[PDB]
């Protein structure tokens, strides 16, 4: 109980914050996965041991905030520090926290290779990340018009890490053809029963000889003439499904009933069949589009609200990148896409090119913007400790299920640990 989030501030280094916190500079640069040998970035977010039930305040920090990190109610944490509820805080400001308690949370991971075999560094990241998981998505097996799956490569190597961590695979299916989405593969799969057929049947092979005790479905680029054809497969495969095992699938994220693209994804059918469902609730900032931060929270809430009104909370995991984007400015249709960053590498963006962190309190998301050697300027949006953190609050306050990461192989040391320091992380294995 004695974590918490710092930010960098002029002058900082890890051996003078180990000072300043009476920790160690060498639990700093492990907490917070650094190069031990390279400078703190000014506005960069850290995780510290900052002592027992002991709290220094933040930029922008409130005691509702503090209160939902360290899951302690509000009026006990306002009472033991003799303040009002509402009561102005400034930065530095030494707090007593009292022991919270855990929540329970589901977590899953999704790990897509670009090679064959798979790179040894994503193979590592995947070993390094499934302690923290309840589910691991490897994407994706591939449907085919026979009814039959594309298997990705290394597929029991992968559901072995996870099993041997008492992690549930998950059997991620996609309507992939030709690295696209297809609204015609679908259509005969969803439309055909003999193939339908043939397909659950090897769906269900297929789960009990890996031991993917869940069975996803990303389907995406579903034409909307198939949309209760969809939600009939989706009962279909449950009712089929034997015990032990459960039904998952993909959702793009909505926030209302009518909002043509989107009409084969039905929020309240699916509800109803699925055990849970991933709502893709990120990518407002997107490779193709202009700079902006990725994942705002407040669109983020609103699609949390909007899936509640449509379903039970519980069976709601919330979508969550770990990428950032580098975009080269000024933003012209044409330009090339925006690089994705890893939260370390963006940090290290900032580091080479002398400029600060900043963060928007609104959006909840750290940026900055920097030229490069040919005198270009970028802006990068990206994700860390902080922004984490309001997700996680965020999660609390609406009592949804989980939280579902995009992707395996993206650095951010601190997320990880901040997963566990707030919620109990189910294991169903």
């Amino acid at each position: 109980f004695a974590i918490q989030i710092v930010t960098v501030r002029s002058g900082d280094s890890v051996y003078s914050l180990a000072s300043k916190y009476g920790s160690t500079p060498d639990e700093i640069v492990k907490d917070n996965g650094l190069n031990p040998a390279e400078t703190l970035v000014v506005g960069q977010a850290l995780i510290v041991n900052t002592k027992g039930n002991n709290y220094y305040v933040q930029p922008g920090d409130s005691l509702y905030r503090i209160s939902q990190t360290y899951n302690v109610p509000l009026a006990s944490l306002a009472k033991v520090n003799n303040l009002s509820l509402k009561s102005i805080l400034h930065v530095g400001q030494q707090l007593y926290v009292p022991k919270g308690t855990k929540r329970s949370v589901e977590s899953i991971a999704y790990l897509q290779p670009s090679t064959i075999p798979i790179k040894e560094s994503l193979v590592n990241a995947t070993r390094a990340i499934n302690p923290f998981l309840t589910y691991l998505a490897y994407f994706s097996f591939e449907a085919k018009r026979d009814g039959t799956l594309k298997e990705p490569t290394e597929t029991a190597k992968i559901a072995n890490i996870a099993t041997q961590g008492q992690t549930i695979p998950m059997l991620v299916i996609t309507n992939i053809e030709n690295g696209n989405f297809s609204a015609d593969l679908t259509s005969v799969i969803l439309r055909d029963a003999t193939i339908q057929n043939k397909f659950i049947t090897n769906i269900l092979q297929t789960a009990e000889k890996y031991g993917m005790r869940d069975i996803h479905f990303d389907f995406e680029s579903v034409a909307p003439e198939d949309r209760e054809a969809y939600n009939r497969f989706l009962r279909n495969v449950k009712i089929r499904l034997p015990s032990g095992y459960t039904l998952s699938t993909t959702l793009v994220p909505k926030t209302s009933s009518n909002q043509k693209f989107f009409e084969a994804h039905d929020y309240k059918a699916q509800g109803q069949i699925v055990d849970f469902v991933v709502i893709m609730t990120y990518d407002w900032g997107w490779q193709g589009g202009p700079p902006m931060a990725i994942s705002p929270i407040g669109p983020v809430k609103e699609v949390l609200q909007y899936a509640k009104s449509q379903m039970p909370p519980q069976k709601i995991m919330m979508g969550q990148n770990l990428y950032g984007f580098d975009w080269k400015l000024p933003f012209k249709q044409g330009n090339p896409p925006a690089k994705a960053v890893s939260s370390v590498a963006a940090v290290a963006l900032a580091r080479k090119y002398n400029v600060p962190i900043r963060y928007d309190f609104t959006a909840q998301a750290p940026h900055f913007n920097y030229f490069d050697e040919n005198g270009v300027q970028h802006e990068v949006w990206f994700e860390d400790a902080r922004s984490i953190q309001s997700k996680f609050n965020l999660m609390k306050e609406q009592g949804i299920g989980g939280i579902s990461y995009w992707k395996i192989g993206l650095p951010f040391p601190q997320n990880w640990r901040l997963l566990v320091e707030n919620f109990t992380i189910t294991k169903k294995g």
